[PDB]
């Protein structure tokens, strides 16, 4: 173990976000003391406002979890949006960050940010190497340049700052808007209106607890400069996922390689149908 949490302050940036509340649920088991500020008090792209709150409450650990987000309408009609509100997150984070000294920093990159044709599975190596996809393209140049940003203040100075790089998320939190872009809630949603009206790939899905537990994992065991992918591991294409979601409600090319997080003996512990079904009952009782 390079790092321990316990007695440590830990901001987690974006507590109210689909990753950021899994960090703060997996955190308050720990010994330690958590800070955080919601977005309406604390607007994480004015640099003036973030760097006195990060010079005040000096915390040893930031986990940053703020990000704007969404599908590929909102990417492609709001790019100034989703570059400059990610970018100025990570940018004024980071800073604030290594002017004070903080411990340990984890930026959270993206697997949609790797160039589109790079060869699958995806090693965190592959990043720059290409061309980016055009319709999140301002995202990725976000998320990018926060990662560079984090490398360059590691190289720099030896400030231990990290990024990680999930993949598709479920789990609680989840978007269930009839608008959502994530496949999985839709698809739970489209055939359970198929399942109570009664009519007639290679895909890869991250539980968020499991990403919340490789997040702290890095920030305990993982030293190196370099990004660091936290994949599923199980695969499953949209056909095998139909029926793995049709069973659940009674209705009648993509891939990282996980080498690296697995050589540091982290693996995620939870099994596609389990969280599924816990998510399917969580979607009915609310
Ligand atoms: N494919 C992947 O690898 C993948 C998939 C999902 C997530 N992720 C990673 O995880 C990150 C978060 O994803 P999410 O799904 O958790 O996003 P989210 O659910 O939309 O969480 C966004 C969080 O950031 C907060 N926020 C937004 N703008 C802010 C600002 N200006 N100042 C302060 N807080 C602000 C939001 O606060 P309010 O909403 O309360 O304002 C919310 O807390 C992504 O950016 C990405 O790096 C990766």
């Amino acid at each position: 173990p390079v790092y321990s949490l316990t007695g440590k302050k830990i901001f987690v940036a974006g507590h109210t976000g689909m990753v950021g509340s899994a960090i703060l649920r997996r955190l308050q088991h720990e010994d330690c003391d958590i800070i955080t500020a919601a977005h309406s008090v604390l607007d994480l792209t004015r640099q003036g406002p973030t760097e006195n709150f990060i010079s005040g409450h000096r915390p040893d650990v930031i986990i940053i979890a703020a990000a704007r987000v969404g599908g590929i309408l909102a990417n492609s009609r709001f790019p100034a949006d989703f570059l400059y509100d990610n970018l100025a997150i990570g940018m004024n984070l980071i800073h604030a960050a290594h002017q004070i000294g903080v411990e340990r920093l984890l930026w959270l990159g993206s697997s949609c940010i790797y160039p589109r044709d790079a060869a699958q599975p995806l090693t965190e190596d592959a990043l720059l190497t290409g061309p980016l996809e055009p319709t999140n393209e301002a995202y990725a140049i976000a998320k990018i340049a926060g990662l560079k940003y984090a490398q360059s203040c590691a190289r720099q100075f030896g400030d231990r700052f990290i990024t990680a790089m999930p993949t598709n998320l479920y789990g609680p939190n989840d978007n269930f808007d009839p608008t959502s872009s994530h496949v999985l809630p839709a698809l739970i949603r489209r055939v359970h209106e198929a399942r109570m009206r009664g009519a007639e790939p290679l895909r890869e899905f991250l539980h968020v607890d499991d990403l919340a537990d490789a997040c702290l994992h890095l920030l305990r065991f993982y030293n190196g400069i370099e990004p660091v992918n936290i994949g599923s591991g199980e695969e499953i294409s949209i056909k095998e996922l139909a029926l793995t979601v049709a069973r659940i409600v009674g209705y009648e090319r993509k891939l990282l390689d996980t080498s690296r997080i697995e050589a540091l003996g982290w693996q995620p512990r939870i099994h596609l149908e389990d969280g599924l079904r816990d998510v399917y009952r969580n979607w009915l009782e609310e």
